């Protein structure tokens, strides 16, 4: 699928970076002809077809077509995408209220602060997985906000760059996310779907509600061994005020056995979510 090959400079004007990234860089614009503002998204294609450098452009169509599926509140929405030799630019719903992780060392939230969030989530979450979306790089730099200065702020979950759709049930196609933050089927190079979303949602909520990460170790290798073993538990100094059926909901979310783990559906329906 080719892309628009106009200049993107000549319709739209950039501002300050938002983010940059391995082979990524993100941009705030402006559209010239509506004066609407837009985040610039410039991914490096790769120049040969054996490369390790830049995106291969499958990688790059896949992110482009479920960003194209996708509008729904919580979801970053896609407004148009350009291409020239060296990069395809895809122009982006601005989102320019900061990363949950940078709202996240402002505070530790509370279970209401980190339920109003997190309910976000999980919307945003049933609507990609109702689609047959997995996201596969659920993280706090991926949560932004709208608005950063109001007491509930409005996220969405941005990033769509190792997403897949699981037509199938499962995908078998290596996903090299944060270690952090991927379930044990990623760590184990097993087949994967929906259910690995459900574990960095886990892993996510543990951090709202504690400011610490369940399995991060010193190297990338412990804290991967870490999440293969499920080797984490409820420190007491971080958890001792907070309610029992917030700890039961990440229990269920971090298991091994993705068979056994929440779905997004049993997520809403746990007791500490369902109204
Ligand atoms: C390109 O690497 C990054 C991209 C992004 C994308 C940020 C972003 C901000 C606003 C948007 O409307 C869309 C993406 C963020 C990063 O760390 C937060 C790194």
């Amino acid at each position: 699928t080719v892309f628009r090959q106009e200049n993107v400079d000549d319709y739209y004007d950039t501002g300050e970076e938002l983010g940059s990234g391995q082979f990524a860089v993100v941009k705030k614009c402006r559209e010239k002809s509506t004066g609407l503002q837009y985040a610039a998204k410039f991914i490096k294609k790769r120049r040969t077809k054996s490369s390790r450098r830049g995106v291969s452009r499958e990688d790059i169509e896949r992110e482009v077509s479920i960003l194209k599926e996708i509008q729904h509140p919580n979801v970053i929405t896609l407004h148009e995408v350009y291409e020239n030799k060296t990069d395809v630019i895809l122009i982006l719903e601005l989102v320019a209220g900061g990363e949950l992780f940078d709202f996240l060392a402002e505070k530790s939230l509370t279970e209401e602060e980190a339920t109003e969030f997190l309910k976000q989530i999980l919307n945003g979450v049933y609507y990609l997985h109702s689609l047959q979306i997995a996201h596969f790089d659920l993280k706090p730099e991926n949560i932004m906000l709208l608005d950063r200065n109001v007491p509930k702020p409005r996220i969405k979950i941005i990033d769509f760059g190792l997403a897949h759709k699981i037509d199938f049930g499962n995908e078998f196609k290596n996903i090299f996310g944060t270690p952090e933050f991927v379930a044990p089927e990623i760590v184990n190079y097993e087949p994967l779907g929906l259910e690995a979303d459900m574990w960095s949602i886990g892993v996510i909520t543990y951090i709202l509600l504690s400011g610490a990460s369940p399995f991060l170790g010193d190297t990338k290798q412990e804290t991967l061994a870490n999440v293969s073993a499920v080797n984490y538990e409820f420190e007491d100094e971080y958890f001792s005020n907070t309610s029992a059926l917030a700890k039961d909901f990440i229990r269920r979310l971090l298991v091994k056995d993705p068979k056994k783990r929440m779905t997004i559906q049993d997520s809403l329906q746990h007791p500490w979510i369902k109204p």
